[PDB]
């Protein structure tokens, strides 16, 4: 996603909302992992947000800004999808970059024709081994946290 | 508080409302208190920026039609940030039931409106129970060292 | 009730927010206490439409930057209809400053969702003293007399 | 002003909520007024919405119709300007228009450079003399009843 | 159409995104299209933009302004409409008007229940067998740029 | 740049405007014609935009379905940028992609200190030589159309 940051996206000081980004990051995630659910033709489904992980917001982003998102599935678990989305703030008039935020996302697919059915998330396929067993280890810490 | 029904905008296609939506009402509560709190002994003119979202869960969908309800507080305040907690409830105005959606931590730093990127003093709080302000201070403590990775 | 920040698109070119955004968040206040009254005995699933706003006076500006905080209270019933006051208040959390930007008086008519312009019937409010339902319903005897020249 | 009802101007029924038509209104009052009261080249300045009188909403209006918005200044008084504002909605499949609201608004022209300054206002031409005097009376009505 | 200008209408400098501008004038375009494609109660249908003809803007376009839009419907073929739209900007303050832009649309009926029907739309009348012969010859030109 | 179609972008019968769809292409070609002009750190300015041309729409959207929009430097002139802008149609549930629209924009950079001054476009690399002779052919026709 690329959007060029309007008054209505910022604060009195011009600087912009941490909604508006998280909000853009949400959006961001909701598209790759309900393409991703829906990838192997199985029960037609769209992707509902489950958790945000802790994020930290670097630097500020200005009006006048592009606000660049953009999002990469990073694991899959039988019924979930960990979306990691960044965020980057590009002045068009200077040409400086700036990492906005890191947010990490989990999204559970549910049918369209019955909302309270969670289905099963086709697997992905990784490029490194220590990116599937780092994703394992943040969905067991998630899993072990929920378990109260 | 705030609240504000659910519109076609604020939902997928199956009716449910996305969950950025509510993220983007959460940092709206979060943005007032905190501001207000933050301009509140009459310091230097500050916006609170938002500096942290903690980990946070859906437990509950919600639909267009609905109304959102969104409360804040301040549940910590340290030198030169402000800790909020926020809870969403969805209200369904036809049948009359109640669901907690999410329960979500923030953490805001006042910046100068004159100064651009100054980092100001935030006022203390005061605490309804002792406990509070230790559990609080932990929480704090948590994220501090977090973040120096 | 509700809040939001006042934001540049709610205001002219001087910085002062416009009426027709204020009217706006007043009749969604409305709208969300109709609705959810008309429905709260369970009967015919119903929304409130707007049939009437009273004369309304604007006191103070609201400038971008300031809270608009708006409240509701249905004050009357009638058969076929809800009356509901709105109050709109303004907070600046820069200086602290609270100031009555506006009241409002709406009345609301329930609709079937079901059938198309089917007027329902409105459950009957608790008032705390007679003279409350008695200054109602010669609010509403005014209005309804009107409505006939 | 001519502007197709969309599904977020309506509720779940799918009619235009109130709040919307009003939003339109004030907007078509502003811009009548604001043009009105810089007409004589006075001091910089704009209309504000100092009053609504009484309106019913008389028809419904739905998502996909369109809602005809057209203003006229109907008095002005030293410092102020009514105006009153017809809302019409139009069915551009079925071709049915019908009368969704009539409101009378009263603006008042705050100067550009000082908010609290109100600017006198320049004198509207009447088509029937009959119209004036009625505007009058009105006027002085309402400003009568602002006593507290 | 009349609308004033907002600031998420515009760049950093308050001049209006040509995007803004361009919204309003299928929005125009639109409405009169439809409107002529339903005139004769034939399958209720909706007009879909399939071209924009060159446009030019001419001038700029400022926050607090005045955009006045106007549509005509100037050729017919057997399934288009030919749209004419003008926009005018108004400094509802200084009262200076200014063309903004002239546009040339194309639109075709396409009926509400069955999803991608093409209908036949209505003949316009014409004031001068002149303006046919004209509209004919940009139907054709259009026709030829399109085949390229 | 992507995203998601939603109620309020699309007519009654879920189709998305032809206006959404010109306002997300504007915005794309502002963005990348405004980095491009300023790219050689000259004199700081936004590219303002001049001309839509022969813009087709080819194929229907729908809510829910996913926008992506490509923009690409085509061409430069002296003082202009010729933008060509694609949108594809994405269904995420079924995996179907259509093209939706081909546009050409023409962006004029503008000094940010002078409004009224055009400032000279950097040149732009052409990845096949025949590119930049059907750019010119293309500039010039639409130049002279600006004259005869
Ligand atoms: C918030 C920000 C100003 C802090 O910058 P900094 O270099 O860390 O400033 P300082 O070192 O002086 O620290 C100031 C305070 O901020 C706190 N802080 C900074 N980052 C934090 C984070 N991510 N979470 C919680 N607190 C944080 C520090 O703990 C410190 O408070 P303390 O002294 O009471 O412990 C900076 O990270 C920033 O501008 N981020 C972007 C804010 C923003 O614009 N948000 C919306 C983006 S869309
Ligand atoms: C997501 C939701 C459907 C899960 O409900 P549930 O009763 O816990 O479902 P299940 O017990 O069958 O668990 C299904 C999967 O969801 C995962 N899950 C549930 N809650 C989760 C959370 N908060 N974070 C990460 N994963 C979660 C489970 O781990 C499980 O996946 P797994 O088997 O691969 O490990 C439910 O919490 C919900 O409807 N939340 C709201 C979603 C929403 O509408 N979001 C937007 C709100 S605005
Ligand atoms: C409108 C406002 C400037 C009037 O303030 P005031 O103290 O009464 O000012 P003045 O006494 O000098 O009156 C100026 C004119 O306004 C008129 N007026 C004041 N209140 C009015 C009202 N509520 N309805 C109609 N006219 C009114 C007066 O009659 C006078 O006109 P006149 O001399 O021709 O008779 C003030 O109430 C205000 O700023 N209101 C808020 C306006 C606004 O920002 N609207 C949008 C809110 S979101
Ligand atoms: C409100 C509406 C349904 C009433 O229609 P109606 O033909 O008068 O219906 P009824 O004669 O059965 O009257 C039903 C009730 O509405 C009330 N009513 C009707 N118009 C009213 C008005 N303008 N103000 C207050 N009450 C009104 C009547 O008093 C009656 O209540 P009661 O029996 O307790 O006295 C109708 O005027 C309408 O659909 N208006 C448009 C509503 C709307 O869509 N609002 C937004 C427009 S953008
Ligand atoms: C574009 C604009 C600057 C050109 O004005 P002008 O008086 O013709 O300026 P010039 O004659 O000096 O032309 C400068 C360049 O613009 C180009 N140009 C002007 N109009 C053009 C058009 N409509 N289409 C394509 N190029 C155009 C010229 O070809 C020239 O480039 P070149 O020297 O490489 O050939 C002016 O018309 C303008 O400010 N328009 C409004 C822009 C705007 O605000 N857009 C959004 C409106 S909502
Ligand atoms: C408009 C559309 C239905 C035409 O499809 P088609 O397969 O060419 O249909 P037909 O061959 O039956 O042609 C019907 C008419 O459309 C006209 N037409 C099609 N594309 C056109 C274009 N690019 N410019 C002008 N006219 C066009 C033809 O000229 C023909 O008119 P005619 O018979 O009087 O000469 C199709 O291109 C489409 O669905 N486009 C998208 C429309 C839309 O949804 N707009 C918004 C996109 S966000």
């Amino acid at each position: 996603a690329m959007r060029i940051m309007r008054p209505d996206d910022a604060n009195v000081a011009g600087n912009v909302h941490g909604g508006t980004i998280l909000k853009m990051i949400e959006e961001a995630g909701a598209i790759i992992s309900t393409r991703h659910c829906n990838s192997q033709n199985g029960e037609r489904c769209v992707a509902a947000l489950a958790r945000v992980e802790r994020t930290d917001f670097l630097s500020p982003m200005c009006i006048g800004e592009v606000a660049h998102v953009s999002a990469e599935i990073t694991y899959t678990s039988k019924h979930s999808v960990e979306v990691q989305v960044h965020v980057m703030s590009e002045n068009i008039l200077t040409g400086t970059k700036k990492l906005t935020n890191k947010a990490t996302l989990w999204y559970v697919p549910l049918s369209l024709k019955n909302v309270d059915k969670v289905l099963e998330v086709p697997p992905i396929v990784y490029l490194r081994q220590e990116q599937e067993e780092e994703g394992r280890k943040r969905y067991e810490a998630q899993k072990l946290e929920r378990m109260e």
